[PDB]
């Protein structure tokens, strides 16, 4: 129900802060670290670089944030590596490539098994923000290895994907149908034809009836991923606190299955305008 809302946040910019005190708000139960950006036929081992925080070029290594991931995890907040995002140049390449990509993902991020660009870790899991690839083939395979990767080892992460709110998406369809992603982020936001507008609630109504209709199974499995300010959202689909929480929740069909919580557009823009703080108050 609305009272059991999960938040969760993407994070990995200067602007947004330390994770250790992003995790420390207590305000969030997944973070994302945003995002592993290139990667394709030729790059083996992706290697990870978050502007203004670490990388080469910020002259500190994204290893250092090892203890930090730790910290989250060990008061609850599960942390997600994410895969693509708004930029990049990033490629899922073939079959074969898919498989190597997540071999490379489960040994250097999910099992402790090698130091990896973030450390020695074991991730939570691994999310899809598959919003410009260089093309829409070979996310669904990509997705298989990595499920039966799990099954494997027995291993307990998760798979996320968070597509455009207009069904069926454009890249991620064919992933999605497989019905093997634990959760799915929809973006309710920058599309005309599926966001929320002021003192209008039936298009983002309708997008979310499309969506509990074609994604299985009919589990606790969707979350709304929602701008955190109107200033990461250009394109429209901002929606005040109070218009959230009064106005378009209690409306959404099957809210009692299938709502598990939502995501915020990010870190930086939630501190900026006290967004989740103000959820939290009226929940």
């Amino acid at each position: 129900d609305i009272s059991s809302t999960e938040i969760a946040v993407y994070w990995g910019q200067r602007e947004d802060g330390l994770l250790r005190d992003t995790c420390k708000t207590n305000n969030y139960k997944i973070v994302f670290i945003s995002f592993l950006d290139k990667f394709g036929c030729e790059i083996r081992k992706p290697e990870l670089e978050l502007e203004g925080v670490c990388g080469p070029s910020v002259g500190n290594p994204c290893s250092f944030l090892e203890s930090q991931i730790k910290e989250c995890q060990r008061m609850g907040v599960k942390v997600f590596l994410a895969l693509g995002g708004p930029k990049g140049t990033y490629s899922a390449c073939s079959a074969d490539y898919a498989k190597d990509l997540a071999e490379y993902l489960h040994t250097y991020f999910l099992s402790e098994r090698r130091e990896g660009p973030l450390g020695k870790v074991a991730l939570d899991g691994i999310h899809f923000d598959i919003q410009k690839p260089v093309d829409e083939l070979n996310w669904d395979n990509l997705l298989e290895e990595l499920y039966q990767i799990k099954d494997v080892y027995q291993s307990t992460f998760l798979l996320s994907a968070a597509p455009g709110c207009l069904s069926p998406d454009e890249y991620l369809d064919n992933a999605i149908q497989t019905r093997h992603f634990d959760y799915i982020f929809v973006r309710f936001y920058n599309d005309r034809s599926c966001q929320y507008s002021t003192g209008n609630i039936q298009r983002i109504r309708n997008a979310w009836l499309s969506w509990t209709k074609s994604v299985y199974p009919r589990d606790k499995n969707l979350f709304l991923e929602l701008p955190a300010s109107q200033a990461t959202a250009p394109g429209g689909g901002y929606i005040p606190p109070s218009a959230l929480i009064g106005q378009v929740l209690p409306y959404l069909p099957d809210l009692q299955t299938r709502y598990a919580g939502i995501a915020l557009w990010n870190r930086q823009a939630d501190k900026e305008t006290g967004y989740s703080t103000n959820i939290i108050r009226y929940l």
